[PDB]
């Protein structure tokens, strides 16, 4: 039916209901995109706000949930800035801005994702400890590998290859 495009859930929560964007027809839950209140009426996106179709910074990816950093000129996914060690989220309840892009290594921005070939953006790699096989945060969503935030002992993000999916 629906899903959101940040977590790729399609239920929703006290408190955290999804929401709609009025013009691209995205669909984000209040945590997901940081809707502090249900609107009373129709909602619109910050990209769609603004006016602008944003490329992010981290993957080749068009489209989709994306926050700006502090300058308000680059843009980066909400799930890449989610599932991107190095990188920070300025405010956890509003969902922004994105921080710490520089942080990123050298070596991160030199994975070659093995779902799209793009030597461009950034790359995170399959959780299970001896597997390198690297790949975009959006592809890995895209394609359709296991993507699931786990409760340790603390909320942990679990992304596997084709392979160990
Ligand atoms: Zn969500
Ligand atoms: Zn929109
Ligand atoms: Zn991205
Ligand atoms: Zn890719
Ligand atoms: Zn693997």
């Amino acid at each position: 039916d629906v899903v959101c495009d940040v977590c790729q859930s399609p239920d929703g929560e006290d408190g955290n209901e999804m929401v709609f964007c009025d013009k691209c027809n995205i669909c984000v839950h209040q945590a997901c995109y940081g809707i502090l209140k249900v609107p009373e009426g129709s909602w619109l996106c910050r990209t769609c706000a603004l006016g602008v179709q944003p490329k992010c910074l981290l993957c080749p990816k068009k489209g989709g949930a994306m926050k700006p950093t502090r300058s308000g000129t680059k843009w980066v996914h909400v799930s890449c800035a989610l599932w991107i060690p190095e990188v920070s989220i300025g405010s956890p309840e509003k969902m922004e801005p994105i921080t710490k892009v520089s942080h990123i290594p050298s070596s991160r921005w030199a994975l070659v994702c093995s779902l799209c070939n793009e030597k461009f953006g950034a790359s995170i790699q399959c959780s299970v400890k001896n597997c390198r096989t690297a790949f975009h945060v959006t592809c890995a969503f895209d394609r359709g590998l296991e993507m699931k935030t786990i409760l340790a002992e603390e909320v942990k993000f679990k992304s596997y290859c084709p392979k160990h999916s």
